[PDB]
């Protein structure tokens, strides 16, 4: 049974003379990225899979703005019970391309929230310009993608922000990569001006997931994670009752409405990832309303384009894997049958193949990947890994529920164990992921004012190109939120707000309109 | 000064003791809605009109390949989801509005389904007889079906489809059929009609049906002894419904009981069922065959508005609302869980006119296309109490009081299985029409013998389509709860559970054979909780 290890671990091991892990995982990386297109080994094919390249509905993109429903050209699946074990099977598929130039190779996982990485941000191995392969110094293909081909609709007379050219590289925070429009290229242009410098861009995003991971400003001591850092919410997610709440955040967010208490579905602190690799200031708020580092990992346009998608990737599996020994589900799944998450008009929209109403569940298969015997991949064939795939999760931090992880979670002695619900932002349209972060302040009748920071929810979405002025997807906007930060006897006198992060509609000319509607936003406020 | 609504049985006991001005108002009241002309939104034909068909298309949707394509609802009601009751609340209240406009202050009243004589002799005659003493001259009952005025069509060049029906056509009821918009349709009713000539006859087999669905089992002479499957058991059990999201429809009631253990039943449910006994289907059915030719206008949302009975039914409906309602603490306040499957427009019929595939429903919704005085759309807000809110209460009538009787009805007996049966592996059933579905369990004791047990019966109210590709029609899931209370929990793991279906066949006899094949070579999936 192969192991999977973590990355930063490969990296001691080169530092202290042992390379040939860390130089197979390369030699691999290198195999794959230099295999042609056209090849579904090649890294372009399979990061491919995840997103762009697209295959359409042309029936339904011409729909009118009240028949149109959203669907999904790729064949990642997300806000859907499907989100694990798709997953699962597509880093399981690239670990194989990888095999085939080097044998017996394993992925590793970016243990996203091991000590190195709160104190220090993404391990360098990711990051790094430059590597040493048989003594010759090669571009370190992990630190980025150039595309062999276009990523191109190859309609005549016609360019849109989905399409990037040949020779584009695959960009991370603080730059932006969206160009498939004069406008995006050249917003895209004037953004990246800002950022000029390779070694600054590099402090700037790993100072972002540091705190990202925090929850709040990075401290130079020791880490410190907050009860409200993607560090605490990937320890809340090991605890999700159930497969189904565990695995998306449509089924997680109905949850949460219909029960006490708040569970968080693994799906949620990767969304957290995503944006901070991917654009998104944790502290952006301070700044203005929108994140203009339109990166490949913020949307899942073209995050599977991006390396470091696959070590995130590997880690979220990992924390599944771990979810299921120390629940128990090991061997088997469950699903409750026609829960929000099962259905795939949920979220996204239905994936090439499905339709409007149609269930998902643990036969369905996992497009498009496939067995020896050329038989569609479903999630009965991936849920044990040693047994099924053949595979192994080293050891990692947060494999062991303890003492420290349940003392951050839990309410402070007097402070309030109830939650609150941030709805009223009905039919609102989506261009690009976007950021929730609740406050409360309270005022005394002497006139003394506390403000509380109550959490941050990340909405990890796509961007969108449609046939009419509003025929955009609509959502209904729901966030629940812990008001453990508060002591109980303010909960009454408390006056609630969002905060919103966002893409402005993708480029300059879409921008006062979207920050018009957020400013005029009037959320409704529940508490339990 | 709250109107009163009260049992029509009770308007025709009064009226046969010489107390006639309230049964003489109510079909006064009834003529003359009738009689208005059809463009007038107070006129029988628009008001029934409002429920479904005519309809209001999406042209583009129904375009759509067979992959793309979804569900929708040309009419106004809305079913399977979270404005069930307080759509159909304010449908009877708009009804009644124009009946008041021909005779000032009447009340309509409701078919009490659940009463001694119900469950007895089946419907009031005064909603099955032909004729009425009205001023002097014996006239047409109104009450007992309604001639269209104008045709029911498209008004499409060179087509004609299962929607379409008449001028003069006349709503009918069980056992006679109602589908004639192809020459195949036609023809089938004709011949099915002719072997039911009777007037006579034809109440009878009606009121015998009714019976058997109140029941749960062949009516027996006397005693009418209901049992824990029939639709008196259903009605009871829907006013236990812990919350209004469960209780109001079929959608939210199923996911949670496939979610918390127990058995939810919503009001759609029991609801579903008296459509169907009345708008063709035979309760034992499933001895004869797995079609239900007799097409009645109730066994279909299509046109089910156009029959009178439909706003007696629904008057006891909102009764049934009304009485959860004051019993649970909401006659002042509902709400719904939020995003909770029924919640949605996609959901089962899919969306009503003006509303897109993923859009929310709640309280604030508009209940379209009633309007108050301000020209301003009603919601749910507006009516959740009828008391203070539409100046009308319900009198007295059955099931309004919890007691002991109704406990041990739907109790367990000592030793028999409080487990519970989830049917499944009945994945894109395609559907044209209502249909049911009866659950049944053989046990194999080892001295080689057998025992048999009904575990129960679900309707699906559903809806004639008429689609673009043979492959094209609206594809279900089908997901099924029946209580295991029938047998002894010894029993339980010995079990071989099947279930029957009766179906409308496609509705025409070129649609039955592939129909009855698809069902046939149906593998479902059993689980026991
Ligand atoms: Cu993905
Ligand atoms: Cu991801
Ligand atoms: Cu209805
Ligand atoms: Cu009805
Ligand atoms: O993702
Ligand atoms: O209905």
């Amino acid at each position: 049974p192969r192991v999977r290890r973590s990355v930063r671990d490969l990296q001691k091991r080169y530092d202290n003379g042992e390379k040939k892990p860390l130089e197979d995982l390369v030699r691999a990386w290198v195999g794959i990225q230099a295999l042609p297109p056209s090849d579904p080994k090649s890294f372009f094919a399979l990061g491919g899979y995840h997103g762009e390249p697209f295959q359409y509905r042309k029936p339904v993109d011409a729909l009118p703005q009240d028949d149109i429903y959203p669907y999904w050209g790729g064949y990642c699946n997300h806000g859907n019970v499907l989100f694990p074990t798709w997953h699962r099977m597509y880093v399981y598929k690239l670990e194989e391309a990888l095999q085939s130039i080097v044998p017996g190779v394993s992925m590793p996982f970016w243990d996203e929230t091991d000590e190195y990485t709160l104190k220090h941000g993404i391990p360098s191995i990711l990051t790094q310009e430059k590597f040493e392969l048989d003594g010759k110094q090669i571009d370190n293909p992990l630190r980025s993608f150039v595309l062999p081909v276009a990523l191109s609709d190859r309609l005549p007379g016609d360019g849109n922000i989905y399409e990037k050219p040949k020779g584009y590289v695959t960009v991370r925070y603080p730059l932006s990569g969206l160009v498939g429009t004069p406008e995006a290229l050249e917003q895209t242009k004037i953004h990246n001006a800002k950022f000029p410098l390779p070694e600054k861009n590099t402090e700037l995003l790993n100072s972002n997931v540091r705190a990202w991971l925090k929850g709040d400003s990075p401290t130079p001591g020791d880490p410190d994670p907050t009860r409200n850092g993607v560090y605490a919410k990937y320890v809340r997610c090991l605890s999700a009752p159930n497969y189904t709440v565990f695995s998306n955040t449509t089924s997680a967010s109905v949850w949460n409405s219909s029960n006490p208490g708040l569970v968080t579905p693994v799906e949620s602190p990767h969304n957290d990832i995503h944006l901070a690799v991917g654009g998104f200031d944790y502290g952006g708020d301070e700044i203005g309303q929108i994140a203009g580092a339109n990166g490949d990992m913020g949307e899942n346009n073209t995050a599977g384009m991006d390396p470091i998608f696959f070590f995130h990737h590997c880690n979220v599996d990992r924390m599944f894997w771990v979810w299921q020994k120390q629940t128990g589900h090991t061997d088997r799944l469950d699903i409750i049958r026609n829960y929000p998450g099962t259905n795939a008009s949920d979220s996204q929209g239905p994936t090439p193949g499905f339709a409007p109403g149609e269930s998902l569940n643990l036969t369905t298969p996992l497009n498009p990947f496939k067995k020896a015997s050329g038989e569609a991949y479903t999630s009965e064939d991936c849920i044990n890994i040693e047994r099924q795939l053949g595979f192994t999760y080293g050891p990692g931090s947060l494999d062991d529920a303890t003492p420290e992880l349940k003392s951050l979670l839990a309410v402070p002695s007097g402070n309030s164990t109830k939650k609150l619900t941030v709805t009223g932002i009905d039919r609102a349209q989506i261009q690009g992921s976007f950021i929730m972060k609740a406050y409360a302040s309270v005022t005394d009748a002497n006139g003394k004012t506390r403000e509380y920071y109550l959490g941050h929810k990340s909405i990890l979405s796509r961007w969108n190109v449609v046939q009419c002025a509003n025929c955009l997807t609509h959502l209904d906007i729901v966030a629940h939120f812990p008001l453990s930060a508060m002591p109980a006897d303010d909960v009454p006198k408390a006056k609630f707000r969002v905060e919103f992060i966002h893409r402005g509609g993708g480029v300059p000319s879409a921008a006062k309109a979207a920050i018009d509607k957020v400013s005029a936003l009037q959320p409704k406020f529940e508490v339990s």
